[PDB]
């Protein structure tokens, strides 16, 4: 209440791929799943962050124990002439904004934990494991693991070969059963499943979201005012009838629909009035049939997106949080 | 008493190359040089270890502060199915044998220090520096740095790309002015001179010994009995008249001659009787002229080598040290 079958459904809905279904069902028969998701604390997050956060809300509703890793070491390793002070302010900005997002969605936070990479990634046991891994992984396997996640420059840096191992070790040191991310990370994830056992650690379940087209094609910032949300959405590409490549519809599929397993299309009387959909495939079929117009779909998103963003804007309107946003992103 | 000019002469004699003469002379004008030499604690050491130890004795006689690094992390990273226990016993075997060698040579140990890599190489500040370096060094520069020191296998391991950085950081963390090793390591040393400044650390002086041909061509072990020393030397290649490629003469040049800036060739009356040389070039010239025969040169080495080894054999004949040698090398 929820059953193991209900838990699995919530945990795995809207994913592109599940690695490790067997172990996943074994766990869910007995106890709550332990899972993490990592984000590097570089770049101001924008509305597209709702796509991962929606899965994090599903994990929490399931009853999972959920860790969010703020990967501040990776952030330092992009810009070392950026002070630890600016970096850690970006860490708090991320922490506050993630919390505000999950609060806006409305999800129990009792089993949520926040951890920074530097809390453990420079400890002696972890470091030693980094060296052990390095003496079993080839440069070739490391390079191929990082290809879709580490920016292939002119002469590549040594740091890029280390990322797949550090991310694998994260699964162990965070003591999780599973890691969630994007399908982009698949090669990092299979690298972890391959090499953790060589250090005597268990392979993890890997849950992968699809790559989802952006809402807007000046991305919508989590703190943008209503007026700028409107302006930015009216600019967004929606092609009539197009359901395969539609960032407005993907936002509904991955963020708005799962809120309540409901979505309301706002439509004038002339075209039939509002309609409430209880499965996404029904919206998709009306959109493909062109009885939901792009402008009405954008509208229905604008309203629901604004309702999501309002509590975050209010929370971040305190002097303490206003000062943080200004100092994190100067 | 000794002057800076005397110190430099002792420090730098018998080297193939000095990098950083300018800073070296600046230091020696003011204070004692701080220097280290590292050895990985894999493989039982043999008589060829006298070649580095002779330079270490010169540094000590100079008045230098000398650190010897026992690189036990590198040793672990060759064989991780070798227990930490066996590894640390090899560390003590190395420590005891190095000390015994330096005692046999007869050198003040007041400014000698022994340190193991694991005393500092897993600390948080060092590890962080390893990551900083990794975000400025290319894989290409790392690979080329390690070429003559890391065994070029089928698909290379990630661990081999890390070695040049860890060795560079050693210079900083051991707080030395200089590192001594073989000319083989030159690329590692120029890598350190190039990349330490990118972490805000000073470049070091680098003192490099030549590659010296082996005494024996069943190497002579530091604890081999007299009888086996004899047997092994009688087997060694000495070509009459050959001075450029002569491991018996290189042992004299790099180890025996520097003991007292003297060497005694033992020769029958018939061929002129013994002769005492006060410069190596005079021995070399008599050898090239074939008035010192290979068999007499081997003899003179056998005697002097046995005198070196006797105190080590006696020291290692204690039950405590006999048990160590057996357990270190089972
Ligand atoms: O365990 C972790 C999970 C997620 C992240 C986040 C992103 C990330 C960024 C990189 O530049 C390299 C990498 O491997 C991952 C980092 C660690
Ligand atoms: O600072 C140090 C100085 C010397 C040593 C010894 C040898 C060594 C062995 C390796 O396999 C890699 C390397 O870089 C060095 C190790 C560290
Ligand atoms: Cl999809
Ligand atoms: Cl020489």
């Amino acid at each position: 209440a929820p059953s193991p079958e209900e838990k699995l459904h919530l945990i795995t809905r809207n994913l592109q791929e599940v690695l490790g279904e067997e172990k996943l069902k074994e766990i869910l028969k007995e106890r709550e799943l332990k899972i993490y998701w990592g984000t590097a604390t570089t770049g101001k997050p924008h509305v597209a962050y709702f796509v991962p956060m929606s899965k994090i809300a599903d994990f929490l509703k399931a009853g999972c124990e959920v860790t969010i890793l703020f990967a501040d070491l990776h952030a330092y390793l992009d810009n070392m002439k950026a002070p630890w002070e600016l970096l850690e302010l970006r860490v708090s900005y991320y922490e506050n904004v993630i919390k505000a997002m999950l609060e806006s969605i409305g999800v129990p936070l009792e089993k949520l934990k926040f951890i920074k990479g530097t809390d453990y990634q420079l400890s002696k046991e972890y470091t030693l494991d980094v060296y052990r891994l390095s003496s079993v992984v080839t440069q070739h396997d490391s390079k191929k693991a990082g290809a879709e996640v580490v920016k292939q420059v002119e002469h590549p840096l040594l740091s890029g070969l280390l990322y797949p191992g550090l991310q694998a070790l994260d699964e162990e040191y965070l003591k999780v059963d599973a890691q969630f991310g994007g399908i982009d990370q698949r090669k990092i994830f299979t690298f972890a499943e391959k090499y953790l056992p060589a250090l005597g650690y268990s392979k993890r379940v890997h849950l992968m979201n699809p790559m989802v087209p952006g809402l807007t094609g000046s991305k919508i910032d989590l703190l943008d005012r209503k007026e700028d949300v409107k302006k930015k959405l009216k600019k967004a590409f929606c092609e009539p009838g197009n359901v395969e490549n539609n960032g407005v519809l993907s936002f509904i599929k991955h963020v708005l629909f799962p809120l309540k397993s409901e979505f309301v299309i706002l439509r004038d009387e002339k075209w039939g009035g509002n309609k409430t959909y209880t499965a996404y495939v029904d919206l998709e079929k009306d959109f493909a049939a062109e009885v939901v117009h792009p402008g009405d779909l954008k509208n229905s998103v604008e309203v629901a997106l604004n309702k999501l963003l309002d509590p975050i804007r209010e929370k971040f309107n305190t002097p303490a949080l206003k000062k943080l946003a200004s100092a994190a992103y100067p």
